[PDB]
């Protein structure tokens, strides 16, 4: 159903709905590992189904339709505890690229496409813990699609060959993200 923000369980999959308090954002858990997304002219807001916690060798898949009309992603995405680490593996996004706001460490090529490998460091920002200052981690597709599987070693592994160190898994999902756009999408997971 639509729900508000949150985290929870539905059909079988962990699911996380959360915005900055901007409307605009309809967020809406379907059967199985479906979810819907329709936002008109939202703030930030990130929604999606996956695990908890996730685990650095499990292979998603995800398919379905994808929409964003601005700033917007779609990416398995994620956190760990000690380090506190954000992460980000991009397989689609609208007009805003990542690279913008994050430094290069490599790249890898993974799942029929190179993907750029960044990191990028949170200062006093939100986090699954609180107000804190985390690094985030990015691995973004440079060809983009709507449906296929990602094997989140090739990333984590990449990742460490690069320095960039992940603490013990907790929420792993594919979510939508917006940023300041409007858009619609549905996908399903599994
Ligand atoms: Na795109
Ligand atoms: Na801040």
């Amino acid at each position: 159903q639509t729900i508000q923000p949150g985290t929870g369980y539905n059909n079988g999959y962990f699911y996380s709905y959360w915005n900055d308090g901007h409307g605009g954002v309809t967020y809406t858990n379907g059967p199985g590992g479906q979810f819907s997304v329709n936002w008109s002219n939202s703030g930030n807001f990130v929604g999606g189904k996956g695990w908890q916690p996730g685990t650095k060798n499990k292979v998603i898949n995800f398919s379905g339709s994808y929409n964003p009309n601005g700033n917007s992603y779609l990416s398995v995405y994620g956190w760990s505890r000690n380090p506190l680490i954000e992460y980000y593996i991009v397989e689609n996004f609208g007009t805003y690229n990542p690279s913008t706001g994050a430094t290069k460490l490599g790249e890898v090529t993974s799942d029929g496409s190179v993907y750029d490998i960044y990191r990028t460091q949170r200062v006093n920002q939100p986090s699954i813990i609180g107000t804190a200052t985390f690094y985030q981690y990015w691995s973004v597709r440079r060809n983009h699609r709507s449906s296929g599987s990602v094997n989140t070693a090739n990333h984590f592994n990449a990742w460490a060959q690069q320095g960039l160190t992940l603490g013990t898994m907790d929420y792993q999902i594919v979510a939508v993200e917006g940023y300041f756009s409007s858009g619609s999408a549905s996908i399903t997971v599994s």
